[PDB]
């Protein structure tokens, strides 16, 4: 199988994958951004680096990010989630959401 | 443009959008495969989304793997096919192929 | 068949075809907007493109947009709806509205 080319991820999870690796660390107007349903994806829900480069999951994750957070509170969760995939075995830029979805977060982050 | 909607990708390529997203990780069988031209689709030629949804390339594409690989290395290289054409926002099946096409990987699969 | 040309979609869906590209990204004032009916329209229900080019339902999904979302809310759903149509194979301006209906996009969107 070719995910072995990656480090291990426990294969269960409290919310999910994503969510479970920095929750308790995000700014807490992230906190909801991350309980988004994987249910639209082709994850397991445990599944970190999966739910890194879905795009209609990091993007539903990251507007919600932009509209609940404002400034440092905005590049610090994105530094955690950067994190996050990075250490699952994403490619940069890790976190992969849509173009438009980081200019809105760009935005909240500088308001 | 109406596609920032999706993750930016690189507007250059060494191959083309598609290849260059899975090149150093699919089976050694497949390499020339990816490499299907890409004039025959309305893509520009670094487009992932687009080479990942336009059937003659996909096709193309598809019909060269189940000719040029076996067992395991069909499996991952479309596993790597999905999740590239996924990265990129493709709605689901993410790497969109014909029945036929997808048949003849299937028992290429089973050698 | 004609359509064949195309890039191919599920032939099912949540909604419909146009809906299922989009739900989780559009800002929650459009969501109800989207679920609008396709029966006044010839298309199969999960049909994206189709959806992007028929003005009574793309008038109607965009009339409700005009009317349930302002600012940047209308802005960002006409990304959504734009890039989702051109990247079904749509012919521009992708996602095709009738004129009366982006004049009330635009007013909405200041
Ligand atoms: C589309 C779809 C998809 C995608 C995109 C993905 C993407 C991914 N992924 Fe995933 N996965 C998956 C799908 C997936 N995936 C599945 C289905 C699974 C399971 C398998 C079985 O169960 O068999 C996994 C699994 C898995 C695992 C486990 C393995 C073992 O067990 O050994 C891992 C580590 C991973 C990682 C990952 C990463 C890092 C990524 C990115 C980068 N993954
Ligand atoms: C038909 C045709 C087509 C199709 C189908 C498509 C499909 C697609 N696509 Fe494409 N694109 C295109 C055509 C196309 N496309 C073009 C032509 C372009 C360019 C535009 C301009 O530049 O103007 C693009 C571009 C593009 C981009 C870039 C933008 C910027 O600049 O940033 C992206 C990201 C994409 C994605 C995509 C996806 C994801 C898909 C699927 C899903 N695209
Ligand atoms: C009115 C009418 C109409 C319109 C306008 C349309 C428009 C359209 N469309 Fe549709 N379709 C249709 C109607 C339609 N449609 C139908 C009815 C169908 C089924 C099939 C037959 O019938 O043949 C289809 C089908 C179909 C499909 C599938 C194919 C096969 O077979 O596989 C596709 C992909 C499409 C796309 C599309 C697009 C992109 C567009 C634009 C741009 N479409
Ligand atoms: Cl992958």
């Amino acid at each position: 199988n070719p995910y072995t080319i990656y480090p291990p991820v426990p294969k269960t999870a409290s919310i999910n994958g994503f969510a479970d690796r920095i929750y308790d660390q995000i700014p807490k107007c992230a906190q909801e951004c991350v309980k988004q349903s994987t249910s639209s994806t082709p994850c397991p829900y445990w599944d970190t680096g999966c739910l890194c480069v879905i795009p209609n999951f990091t993007g539903a994750v990251g507007n919600c990010v932009a509209s609940k957070c404002r400034g440092a509170d905005v590049t610090n969760f994105r530094k955690l989630a950067v994190g996050a995939c990075a250490a699952a075995g994403v490619w940069d830029p890790y976190w992969i959401i849509p173009a438009s979805v980081s200019s809105a977060l760009d935005a909240a982050a500088t308001a």
